[PDB]
């Protein structure tokens, strides 16, 4: 890798669970159990190589229309995650935080991702941001609603509205926008990940499901990126 050229924020789509546990005849919650345990290698390569920002896409609006049953599995891998991982998420001076509306998460849930969130408050290492019960689309109506009520009782007008502007009201305001979307499976599409952030970003479309994306298959994929050339418009 080029050291100079490490990107700052990398967004990740998580996706081929399901598929993985297909192949060996498990069933779809196995492959999830298998892909929470793959983020924790992810998080480690991202950490050593000094990414500072890696926002995994971990369940969307559009997914409370899966089986309640791979819902509520899924959204109880937190727990089990931070209890086993936390204390080297600590240690290795992460920081937890979340994109979404995670107020309608289990309450166990919620209380797992708050000790975490408050244990590795002051962490000034790796952002690791779980998007979850996140859609860009609902971000966008979130964070639209807020824009509307803020001018109007600060009386102001919509003249002020500019690119900048939103980015200062999305609930990644204080990230910068990733250069670089992995998604995992084959899959070439973004079902809705950070729409508005990725308007420029480099994407990666890695052919290996989620549970078998490893260490080396992030640097290939970093590298991959550093062969890419960024135009924004202009010319190169
Ligand atoms: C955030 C946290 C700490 C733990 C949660 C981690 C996990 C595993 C969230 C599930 C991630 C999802 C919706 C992956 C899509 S794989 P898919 O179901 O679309 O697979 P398929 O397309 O059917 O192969
Ligand atoms: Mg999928």
């Amino acid at each position: 890798l080029d050291s100079s050229n490490i990107p700052e924020h990398i967004a990740i789509i998580m996706d081929g669970n399901g598929r993985w546990a297909k192949k060996r005849k498990m069933p779809r919650i196995k492959g999830h159990y298998e892909g929470m345990q793959t983020i924790k290698k992810i998080t480690r390569i991202a950490s050593d190589i000094g990414v500072k920002y890696l926002t995994l896409y971990a369940f969307s609006t559009e997914n409370w229309s899966r089986p309640e049953s791979e819902v509520n599995y899924i959204m109880n891998l937190p727990v089990n995650f931070l209890k086993t991982f936390l204390p080297e998420l600590i240690e290795k001076n992460v920081k937890v935080e979340t994109i979404g509306f995670t107020d309608k998460l289990p309450k166990s849930t919620i209380e797992a991702i708050n000790n975490a969130k408050e244990k590795t408050a002051n962490n000034t290492g790796l952002k690791l941001i779980f998007a979850i019960n996140y859609g860009g689309r609902a971000e966008l109506v979130h964070s639209i609603k807020n824009m509307f009520d803020e001018l109007h009782q600060q009386g102001l007008n919509s003249d002020i509205i500019d690119e900048t502007y939103i980015n200062n009201h999305l609930m990644t305001k204080d990230y910068p926008d990733p250069e670089l979307l992995i998604r995992t499976s084959g899959e070439q599409r973004i079902s809705n990940f950070l729409i508005w952030q990725v308007s420029y970003s480099e994407f990666i479309f890695n052919q290996k499901l989620w549970p078998d994306f490893d260490e080396d298959e992030l640097i290939k994929c970093i590298k991959i990126y550093q062969s890419r050339q960024r135009r924004f418009g202009g010319l190169s």
